[PDB]
């Protein structure tokens, strides 16, 4: 199906209200993992990365490399995406703008599907994630299925 | 509209990874608020404590009227206060108090954009049984 997924920008007023910019991107849930909605605060991992504590229920950004700069690698990124949920990712978005295999190897089916959605996204979409998520210290992921 | 609540008691463990216990549960999506998920950490609040790390899950617990007789603040107020202090969904415990459903349920007013869920009897029960065991717990709040 399709991740409505909505990345929001929060800033403190003074007085201890809060301001939000929030945009509204779209990626798919893949087979590997649940299609349910979800939400938390967005953790960039870097790919090797699942090869430091998090508090529970994060959410897992993951951009993939051009396939060639990881010929053996440390895991499937499947494996990647069950390891981040053993460190307690409540989520998972993948940017495949590099690797489009990835979507073989996500939707393959074979096992039992993570209880959580394993995301992917590319193209533009992918673009204005990163855009933002590198942009400040802390931004929550909505993700739906409306 | 049904609120599947699923409420998860994490426990840390040698890797660095957690061990799970769900507990799921159910309440309505009241008007004032939208109806879609949500999830955060949840913090307690005394219905008296409206008169955080954005997006978290207000659990308030509604007491008998007669209590508070001039309330500082309508539970419509307290819903869209907790919004204003970066809640991202709030669930209230209408137990003890049922006329509180009665004002959520007006529709004068232009919803928030949060679940603002209600909950009562057995399932309340749960709930609050929870939140006072532990220090953290996640709300995911699931709209099937
Ligand atoms: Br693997």
């Amino acid at each position: 199906e399709t991740a409505f997924v909505e990345v929001v920008l929060f800033e403190s007023s003074p007085n201890g209200d809060y301001k939000t910019h929030t945009t509204e991107l779209q990626g798919r849930f893949s087979r590997a993992g649940a299609t349910i909605s979800a939400e938390g605060e967005i953790v960039q991992m870097h790919p090797l990365g699942l090869c430091d504590l998090y508090e529970y229920g994060w959410v897992g950004v993951v951009k993939l490399e051009q396939p060639e700069m990881d010929p053996k690698p440390c895991l499937t990124v499947l494996g990647k995406a069950k390891r981040a949920v053993q460190r307690g990712a409540t989520a998972v978005i993948f940017d495949v703008s590099d690797n489009p295999d990835a979507v073989e190897q996500l939707n393959q089916g074979l096992e039992d599907p993570l209880k959580r959605p394993v995301v992917y996204m590319k193209g533009m979409d992918a673009i204005k994630l990163m855009n933002i998520v590198n942009k400040q210290k802390g931004a929550r992921a909505r993700i739906q299925h409306r």
